[PDB]
């Protein structure tokens, strides 16, 4: 809810300064897909989610081939609903990711990317207009100290 | 490890003043058993952790029982794999696994077995704050998150 608010003022300028129409395009790397999968996080939902619009949801070759070597037979069959986005390669997800979003340090096709690779975001965030999308993984917390406790001192 | 040194401090105040002592009795209720079975998030692990020393992991008769009727048997699985705690509650006596819980941590207002307690049931943790010396501990659910405008993007406006 809160962060829709954020979120929403940060979608804006993608729209107006940078021109990004519904649906968003947006790449999902190998990575994310195994996480999501492995912690039965709905992907789609959550896009369509923080996007707050119509998302199409895409996979490159390479990524999804990636996958494919894991023979992680439930990943895979994720990956497959998605949309795949034929890259002309043949390279590792990182860079196929990076040489379809980054043409000439711009976002010529304006798609945002989901990935848990913090080096390939880092990497992307150089060129102007990538809306950029990762999953926090879950931990374990202990409450602060009680006053209850406090007042036994 | 941000963590790790503020929760050290923590214990230091249960272990002084509570006297709690490795290894650490936590009960596991079954909301944090099924959410964990769903997140294949490592329970033992987790707690061992954060706790910062052996523990021997419980779950009570009444919350395990509410886990079979969920007929999620992963998550059932997981259970039958802890401790047993026995409590005597009964068709007799019944209780849900918050109730169970808390009758078996708040002895009279005082937590008589030095149990810590794992449970996402904000209500059962709200209801334990009350008690002095009982350890709390949860899960946060695992967010999607969309980094904030870069400053390349900025400039551009
Ligand atoms: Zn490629
Ligand atoms: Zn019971």
């Amino acid at each position: 809810q809160k962060r829709a608010k954020s979120y929403r003022k940060q979608l804006l300028v993608y729209s107006h300064t940078f021109k990004f129409r519904e649906p968003y395009q947006v790449l999902v790397d190998n990575q994310l897909v195994l996480e999501c999968n492995n912690s039965n996080f709905n992907l789609p939902s959550g896009l369509k989610r923080t996007l707050q619009a119509d998302v199409k949801v895409m996979i490159t070759q390479c990524c999804i081939q990636a996958l494919y070597e894991t023979r992680n037979d439930g990943a895979i069959n994720l990956a497959k609903q998605f949309e795949r986005r034929r890259c002309n390669h043949s390279k590792s997800p990182a860079e196929c990711i990076e040489s379809v979003v980054n043409i000439s340090g711009a976002n010529k096709h304006r798609y945002v990317v989901a990935s848990q690779d913090i080096d390939l975001r880092r990497k992307l965030r150089t060129v102007p207009g990538v809306p950029l999308i990762h999953l926090t993984r879950s931990v374990m917390v202990m409450e602060p100290l009680s006053t209850a406790s406090a007042k036994a001192s």
